[PDB]
């Protein structure tokens, strides 16, 4: 229908523990939420930008700005709107993928609710539940790490992903392997921390049988990744580099990636994410669902996406309580190492308005 | 859902004119129809198989057979069913793609009718109408062809496609080009009638500025097509060879194709066809909508498909009256060279059930 | 001569043991036989299609149908016929290779009987006997398989091939290698059960010195096999993929295969199988004779084929009693690990009619 | 079956006109015939070697010598002979392909006569007649060439092949094209007379639309031929270089050849030639049947072979009278540009004994 307006909210949520990555430590999660309003009713979008431009060039205040002043006005000016039409209507604006994706999610959730159709149904789900791995930060000490991993294993997460960076790579892997053995599904994630000159150091990870090293080098260095793959045994996985289905196709032709992490906001929305799934499937490349420490709306959408057929490695969509004591929707609870795929219309979750209000820091209408 | 069963009907409809291709002439179009019945209501699929195994290894009685004894049962035995789920349920059965596609189409029309959503919406349409070309058969004499062509250009069709075979290639193209000039969008299609040995002959098309030559060699000879592309100026388009998204990705990697003809039945479904579109888009390969001389059901499904964003060349989805004096649904009518995209739920068209019956041959209930 | 007509029989013979493959369990062997009739005399052909389309798109009922309504008629309409001329006379029909091969086999046995020549002599045999291995199905438990294999070695079979599937690969192999040691010629066969995503699992085969792994991926994924070959140590062998001498040439050019399994019916006849053998020999690629659990008619022909110079690995053509209590011809009996090559005219073997009668289920005469 | 022995004949037949190639002129055809004698009957083989080692390293006296002292004893020492087993029985002897193929032809003719089967049926024939071209020698003057080509065209040959060499390439092809037009199937053959340094001279053939240039470079220069193909428009055809099916696979893989000339003697026999035909067809490479100015025997086997499905270009198997006033078998006569495929058992022809006797200069029996 014609979109009436969009309500944009700043939202802040404490983390159960600080989460430390190669680019820093956050203790809180700030995020934007969008609520699209149509004659038909309503839809929810979550943006995955972080507070400052440390993971990619996009950040909360920048997403909000491009949202208020470009993206939202362009959709409000359109005659008939459809999730699929969002992309062409926003095409003239370069980049701003996470902001575009957030807004596409909200249009999609509104549309789908109006057709009593789930996200899972629209995306092409073949599974009622998905297996879930867990992502683990850099720690101050090896023993703090072992106890943390140990804990996650006990609750039955199927795979352990370790954040790494120079000075924290080989040792923490060695120690996790000595304590928990060669059978645990183990992978590493640099968030762009190394260079091609670090190859011999990343080769010292060969003896530990990791599933993948995720984004060892910078976002723009795709040829460098192909070069690095000729020198290390650990399969390369790309995250920040995979900004679109075309980018996935390019990386695969160039021998720069054997496994692709998918994050919907990173590629510009759930529709593009599906295309990425499909392009990868066609080239025989396994995909998995990435996590941006989303609240329950984004987690719901990701759980759905993650049940597509080519998702053949456990994703990062951990249960609500891996990050939050109190989520803003009905929480996701781990159950035999798995999470259930949401069932109702659209996302199949909405925010509980008392909980959302506690953690809303600002609210603006754009109409 | 749970499927109740499927009415499998043999139909047969006369053509305005006999249609001559490199593999034969048919004067009449015979097909299967499937009416799937669920609790949520009912959907129509059309099968694209022809009478004998002359285009591919699949044909009417053979589809009908694999459908009755293999496919339709495996769906009837299923706990829950979605369009998406058809593929993995039918996966143990090798081949029979056109059959599987007719079935998925029927399930899909059911599903979408049950959510008041169009084919256009589910597939990701960005456009209300598609530009339309026509396919012109082999004729007895050059002047008989030059009239037929004259005619369709008069009706406002935007591109001409000519069936070609050894004996009927350079002369028809030279004549069409002498009669109608260089601005006409012109291409040829061989339905596998040449070998690599005929490259010098095909290179004789070089001066007529054709958009493409569609399937010059056999279905299996992907590498042969990449070889051929080194020897002739006319871009290669593939049809019979493009059996899946994976086969499209293979052919593009090998340099065997520059432009892909999409036929949803050939690739085993409208959902797979969507994947072929996205794989091609990600490699910068233009696609166009192919035609198996379907009724208004398949035509409705194809025009919806053809309105996807990477369909950037004119399809073969011609007006209903190009093939049939009367169609089994509301007819499609050319209007400034375009066909308009169906609006209502599912296909947005349904068999006028008096009209179906004048042209039906057999009926069987599987249940 | 001119062909008078063909007798088609459906036949059904119990198996000595159920045979389990990644696509299912066989307890009984259902097949078509063909008796071609000429003024001269008559010949026997065997179809290798199985009950339903789980190995390829071809099955018992669809072979029979394409035979009666397309293949056999086109030969009866023919003036002069030779085995060599079958191919161009059936060329207008796509696919149905197993059906075409059954028919060419019958024509060939008639033609050769009338010149008093063995299949061996026609095909180019250079050996009087051939070494034989055995194919061993998926077992319920490791000890059971260890007993079955133990039995087959004791009878003096020269090589063991184990069927494998996700769940049944590294353990069986490890087990077989523990009880019987590193000198036994051992290899595996997946019948398409893996994707390229399972490369790490398949590389877990590396230490066991397998001669080859047969068809790890789907029939159509030729490039996927070359990708997989860069990732594992075990040589790749193709079966389902090798449908022609041309498909074998392509797969060799792409690096997709290192050893080729030849099955006459899969490739559309003994004459095409001879071409496959010569194409691989010219490229230095070893071939070996595959088995389709044929009656002794097929087995006689396979044994003749397997005696060509480039069959330098042991074939799957086991003794009649590895599958059948009671063959329909004088049985093949293993002797110093070899089968002897048949000597008389044609197959050098014919159905014993009392026996052929107990196991016949239907009969039809095409004239 | 044991081979009983082989009668070896030297034969000399005059040519109707002297035949000139980049390696010389022949006005007489000297050749070897073999009559293999088995308990099941007789067969005829023809050796394609020429008098001296100017086309390849094999020649009539070398072929006779290797036959008497190596090839024939190995087959006579054998326990079982079939045509297929000839190859492994002789595999220890390196080279001598023309000599081996002559012996294989005779053995195969004997085996096929005994089963009452034609060469055509054993090879896989799919046609009853085959279109024929003519090979035209180097002449002293253009007008002599144009008269000769003019004559073969009136007789109905469907394709002209011109022998060429440095000094006789662009001009004859220019003339032939001016006199007879752009429609005539026209091709050239150098018999190794060029080097890669001559690529600019050979690119001067680009405007004339030739079907192919046959063997512009030496036998061993497979890489040089792939380089030459990057420089000229005329498709490359190989002849001397194609010595086996494997050599054909190799040249194709290297981009050295677009079209293959098959000569059965050159590849070591009709069975190997069937194999070259199959390898080429699997790669999309058209083949055509070559001619070594055989008598009716080799001509009969070549017409049979030329009727295989991948021979999609006209061969050099001209009518008997293009070379010989009197053939030693029933002669081959052109008819609507075609030759008919022989029909009876074996070759389908046999020497007329009085004619063979007029033309035999020596005969020796080689037995156990
Ligand atoms: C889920 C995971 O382990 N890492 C994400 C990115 C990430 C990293 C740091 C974050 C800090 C604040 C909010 C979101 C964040 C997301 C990744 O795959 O790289
Ligand atoms: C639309 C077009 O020009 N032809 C189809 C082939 C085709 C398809 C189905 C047919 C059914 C009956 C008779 C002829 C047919 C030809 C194609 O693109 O190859
Ligand atoms: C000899 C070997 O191991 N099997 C064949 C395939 C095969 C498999 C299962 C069958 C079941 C019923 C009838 C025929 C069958 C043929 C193969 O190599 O793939
Ligand atoms: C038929 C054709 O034009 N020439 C053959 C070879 C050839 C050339 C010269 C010869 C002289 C005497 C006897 C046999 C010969 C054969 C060729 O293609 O090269
Ligand atoms: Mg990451
Ligand atoms: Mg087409
Ligand atoms: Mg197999
Ligand atoms: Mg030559």
């Amino acid at each position: 229908m014609k979109l009436s307006g969009v309500e944009l909210r700043r939202v802040q949520m404490p983390l159960v523990a600080p989460f430390r990555t190669s680019f820093g430590t956050a203790s809180v999660r700030e995020l934007l939420l969008l609520r699209a309003v149509t004659p038909a009713g309503e839809g929810w979008g979550e943006c995955v930008t972080i507070a400052g431009p440390l993971y990619s060039s996009e950040y909360n205040d920048g997403a909000e700005h491009v949202l208020r002043h470009y993206l939202i006005p362009a959709l409000l000016a359109a005659e008939d709107i459809t999730a699929a039409k969002v992309t062409p209507l926003l095409a003239k604006f370069k980049g701003h993928r996470m902001a575009k994706g957030a807004l596409e999610m909200a249009v999609l959730d509104a549309e789908l609710r109006a057709h009593e159709r789930s996200f899972a149904a629209e995306l092409g789900s073949v599974r009622d539940s998905v297996p879930c791995g867990v992502s683990v930060g850099i720690m101050d000490t090896i023993p703090q790490l072992l106890d943390v991993v140990g804990g996650y294993l006990d609750e039955g997460y199927v795979r352990i992903k370790l954040k790494i960076e120079p000075g924290w790579d080989v040792e923490p892997v060695r120690a996790v392997r000595e304590r928990f053995g060669d059978d645990v599904l183990l992978q590493v994630d640099a968030n762009t921390a190394y260079t091609l000159g670090d190859a011999p150091q990343l080769a010292r990870l060969d003896p530990f049988g990791l599933l993948l090293i995720e984004q060892p080098l910078e976002e723009e260095d795709v040829l460098g990744h192909a070069e690095l793959a000729r020198r290390i045994q650990t399969p390369i996985c790309l995250d920040e580099s995979i900004v679109s289905a075309r980018a996935a196709a390019d990386a695969i032709k160039l021998g720069a990636v054997q496994i692709v992490n998918i994050k919907p906001g990173r590629v510009g929305g759930y529709l593009e994410a599906r295309r990425v799934h499909d392009v990868c499937a066609a080239h025989g490349i396994p995909v998995w669902c990435g996590d941006m420490i989303e609240t329950g709306l984004g987690r719901a959408a990701n759980v759905a996406l993650a049940s597509l057929p080519n998702f053949t490695l456990p994703g990062d969509t951990s249960a609500s309580d891996r990050y939050y004591k109190t989520d803003i929707t009905e929480p996701f609870v781990l159950s035999g190492g798995h999470l259930p795929v949401p069932t109702g219309p659209g996302l199949g979750v909405a925010p509980i308005p008392e909980l959302l209000d506690e953690v809303t820091t600002a609210k603006v209408w754009i109409g």
